[PDB]
């Protein structure tokens, strides 16, 4: 199957690329990592910074989550992120995005033993 935390670093995590992200970047990547197969995925970010820096979050500023639960964490720095957004013209199985890159500090949700990231939930 696939773990929520290995969903996380599926949907989430781009270690690889520092912040050059081209304009075909979320159009690759958000096919690559399966995010386009039973519906355009409308929004997605991807991390780019260690895995380690970003389950350190875990244990950073506790916020409140988007639903209310109590679970969240605010990187105390900011992080370099791209956020990929549907354009208004894609239609699927042929999902077209925006590519966007940012430096802005990362709000996660986070469980389990190890207590690492399962849920991205906003960029600030
Ligand atoms: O800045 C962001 C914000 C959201 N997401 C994505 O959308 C979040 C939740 N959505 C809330 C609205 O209903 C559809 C799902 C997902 O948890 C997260 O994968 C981002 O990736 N980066």
């Amino acid at each position: 199957k696939e773990t929520a935390a290995a969903k996380f670093e599926r949907q989430h995590m781009d270690s690889s690329t520092s912040a050059a992200s081209s304009s075909n970047y979320c159009n690759q990547m958000m096919k690559s990592r399966n995010l386009t197969k039973d519906r355009c995925k409308p929004v997605n970010t991807f991390v780019h910074e260690s895995l380690a820096d970003v389950q350190a979050v875990c244990s950073q500023k506790n916020v409140a989550c988007k639903n209310g639960q109590t679970n969240c964490y605010q990187s105390y720095s900011t992080m370099s992120i791209t956020d990929c957004r549907e354009t208004g013209s894609s239609k699927y199985p042929n999902c077209a995005y925006k590519t966007t890159q940012a430096n802005k500090h990362i709000i996660v949700a986070c469980e389990g033993n190890p207590y690492v990231p399962v849920h991205f939930d906003a960029s600030v």
